[PDB]
């Protein structure tokens, strides 16, 4: 391996061998059906709201999120980089597809598959990833750096449906070597959203652009129809000419055949036929190829950039709404713009690279933080682009711009709900810290729902009761599902009735105040916008105080985020959240000079604080609640309210000394007595040091709960404890001794390591460990 010295891969990059098998992989621990796409994953490509593409550590384009809100795991074998090499003065060269695998069909059987083991590495530090190719049979060594321009405080390039592939080639040998790198791509118009004749009318064309200071060759893959449907638009692949390099192409090869139409050219001399053919296919799948060929002398290095774009301007949800995607603001809405997106990337990728480095550098260069932590911190951000992310630039048919662009991130794919509020309380930290205009938009979406009333009835899944869908003054659980109508039909969740949950209204308030504090305490307009909704939220929750202790009563059913774990009376969780939310509203009262509100929330806070301490402090920790079976259980999340109060700079809601003791107890029990502290914090533990078995949720580690608990510890000066607590999450996710959840971090696992709900929003909470950014 001499190529690694020629490129700049940080030490904290997640690493795995191309072709490596992994023996210890977790699987779902529920009886019911649940996504398991295996451990062959990698860092995603594509912007926010653009639909994303998951290219795996094996090289295949396999995890498809281009249909917004859906997850389709299937390798499109035609999509690859391939290499040709011939040493000067030998009869024949070698040609090899850079994919550690082979088609399951008999399609493309002429290509050279099964890139060998022990012959390269994959590296990820999102939004960059890299592959190195160090193969006995390839004398010139190659590396590619691939990324999308995902840039904090940038709402433009961050939306783009584009990926750059920057290749570096090095000849360490004493002989001249001819090299070709070829990009192949299937014309994927109809891969989704077409019910029949999925390839019909698809056609490819070649664009040669010789503009100012660049020559670019590209293939544009489209369809002859000018319909404005979810399925229609263009893909493009292409390359920028650099000195010492020639370009060739093939406009059309058949992906539903043996592939020799392309490969017989490539495997001869790494040079394609430059054959155009714009005729449209009917039943056969088609694709295009772009190749570069060059000669490398001993010790010579060369760099050449390829790119991929996809212009699929329309997203469709299951209820029938059709929206334009955010990037159409910058490139247009007609689905004919793939080349423009590509050309932007090819001419500006160096600038985008420097911008990525500029945002990563302050964490990367802090040598007081261990590399493993940097690995998790950056890589968990995969979920922002990958979580079914929807970012609308208008409804189809509207003739003018709206004043706002609505946004939604899925909780996950198995529970297909946008912006789950009990979840985003933990999971939205990267948004507020790095894309705060998106964050504030999401919270304004929630503000607008507060007084929405929907009297229609639904059957509650857990107990078969009938409940009203949406009650005035109660915050919704979510903003809809991709199977229905995101942003229009709310509360898609129906396992419990969220209109009687005791955490949502509080978490809403704390999220509002958080967004103000963490963006510099200057945005009074945001507090003004949200103020009525905050006051309404807290007032409705006060009404759920049955026994007059100043605190909402949990009703003996699961009426909060732990949605099968019953709480009754005053709970540590909902009670601390309530306290913190009252103190937050007092502050907002002060900022907005609203004396009535300030005085009311102060008086409610005083009563409630006093009673909380009395009812639940036991000398070592705070009890789970006042009235349940196992009410003395140690809950890992018992002081979630004080966690948020530290972040919001609201001070002590509970005595300093009592907090410190409860956290040391949580570490001593929930962490260190659960599999030797190597798997995170288990949610519930009996004071005898044994896992609480009152419910499955008590026996789970929640990844986002645990990272948040580490933030809390860290800010209370329990540094060792914080990082040890977080380490178990990292280990399970990324390490060879874990369970193979890289780029699909789940909600939860049990002591055996098996999971629930891969690709989950909550563990974005890791960014709460970085709160001064
Ligand atoms: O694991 C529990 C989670 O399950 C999801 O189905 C719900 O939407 C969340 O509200 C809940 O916190
Ligand atoms: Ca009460």
């Amino acid at each position: 391996d001499k190529i690694s010295h020629k490129i700049d891969i940080p030490d904290s990059a997640w690493t795995i061998g191309i072709g490596e098998k992994f023996k210890n992989a977790g699987h779902p621990n529920v009886k019911y059906p649940m996504i398991d796409d295996s451990y062959v994953q990698g860092a995603p490509l594509g912007g926010f709201g653009a639909g994303t593409i998951g290219r795996t550590y094996n090289g295949g384009f396999s995890r498809w999120h281009l249909e917004i809100g859906k997850n389709k795991y299937t390798t499109v074998y035609a999509n690859q980089f391939s290499v040709f090499q011939k040493v000067e003065g030998n009869k024949d060269g070698v040609a090899q597809v850079l994919y550690a695998g082979e088609p399951e069909n008999g399609y493309l059987s002429s290509w050279k598959w099964d890139y060998p083991k022990e012959s390269g590495m994959y590296y990820a530090l999102y939004p960059n990833s890299w592959y190195t190719y160090t193969n006995k049979d390839l004398p010139v060594q190659l590396a590619v750096k691939q990324f999308s321009p995902i840039i904090p405080y940038n709402y433009k390039e961050t939306s783009y449906p584009v990926a750059v592939f920057k290749w570096t080639a090095y000849n360490p040998t004493n002989k001249n070597v001819d090299v070709s790198i070829m990009f192949t791509w299937q014309n994927m118009i109809g891969f989704f959203g077409k019910q029949v004749n999925v390839n019909s009318g698809n056609f490819n064309k070649i664009i040669k652009d010789k503009s100012k200071d660049s020559e670019i060759v590209a293939a544009v893959m489209g369809n002859i129809s000018n319909d404005n449907e979810e399925w229609n638009g263009e893909y493009s692949i292409g390359v920028k000419k650099v000195p010492g390099v020639d370009i060739s192409y093939k406009a059309k090869f058949v992906t539903t055949g043996d592939g020799s139409d392309l490969w017989h050219e490539f495997s001869k001399n790494g040079i394609l036929d430059n054959k155009d053919d714009e005729t449209p296919t009917k039943q056969d799948g088609i694709g295009s190829a772009i190749a570069v060929n060059f000669k490398l002398q001993p010790g010579q290095t060369i760099e050449v950039p390829f790119a991929l774009s996809w212009d699929l301007p329309i997203m469709k949800f299951g209820g029938g709404d059709k929206w334009y995607k955010m990037y159409t603001k910058y490139f247009g809405k007609n689905g004919k713009n793939s080349f423009a997106i590509l050309k932007e990337a090819l001419n500006n990728y160096q600038k985008w690279e420097k911008m990525i480095d500029d945002w990563q550098k302050p964490i990367l260069s802090n040598k007081s933080k261990p590399d493993w932590y940097k690995t998790a911190l950056f890589n968990e951000l995969y979920y922002l682009a990958d979580g079914g992310t929807a970012w609308e630039n208008g409804k189809v048919g509207e003739k003018d711009k709206r004043t706002n662009n609505m946004f939604g991130l899925l909780e996950c794919f198995d529970y297909n709900y946008y912006e789950t509020l009990d979840v985003r309380f933990y999971g939205s930290f990267p948004l507020v810290m790095l894309w705060p205009d998106i964050e504030k938009q999401v919270m304004r979406q929630f503000a607008d729902t507060i007084n929405v009333q929907d009297s229609s009835e639904f059957k509650v899944g857990s107990n078969g009761a009938m409940a009203v869908k949406k009650v005035q003054g109660m915050i919704p659980h979510d903003l809809g599902s991709s199977y229905a109508l995101p942003w229009i039909k709310i509360n898609a969740y129906d396992w419990q009735n969220p209109n009687i949950w005791k955490d949502l209204n509080s978490k809403y308030v704390l999220l509002v105040y958080r967004d103000y504090v963490l963006t510099g305490k200057t945005d009074k307009e945001f507090l003004k916008y949200t103020w009525k909704s905050v006051k309404t939220a807290l007032d409705k929750l006060k009404e759920m105080d049955k026994d007059n202790d100043g605190i909402p009563d949990n009703e003996g059913i699961p009426d909060q985020t732990y949605d099968t774990w019953s709480m009754k009376g005053t709970s540590a969780y909902c009670g601390s959240l309530w306290l913190a939310a009252l103190k937050a509203a007092q502050e907002i009262g002060k900022v907005l000079k609203d004396n009535e509100a300030y005085i009311k929330y102060n008086e409610w806070y005083k009563i409630a604080q006093q009673n909380f301490e009395k009812e639940l402090w036991n000398g070592e920790y705070y009890n789970f609640d006042t009235e349940s079976d196992h009410k003395d259980s140690i809950m890992a999340d018992q002081l979630a309210g004080q966690w948020y109060a530290d972040i919001l700079r609201l001070g002590d809601i509970l005595p300093k000394d009592h907090v410190q003791k409860a956290l040391k107890k949580i570490y001593e029990f929930n962490v260190m007595k659960f599999e030797n502290g190597k798997m995170g914090a288990v949610n519930g533990m009996r004071p005898d040091g044994i896992v609480d078995e009152s419910d499955i949720q008590a026996q789970q580690v929640w990844t986002g709960v645990t990272y948040a608990l580490a933030s809390f510890m860290k800010y209370r000066g329990m540094t060792e404890e914080a990082y040890n607590t977080a380490y178990g999450v990292y280990k399970m996710t990324y390490d060879k001794s874990g369970k193979g959840y890289w780029f699909r971090t789940p909600e939860a696992w049990t002591k055996d390591g098996n999971y629930r709900a891969s690709m989950y929003m909550r563990p974005l909470s890791i960014w709460s460990m970085e709160v001064n950014y």
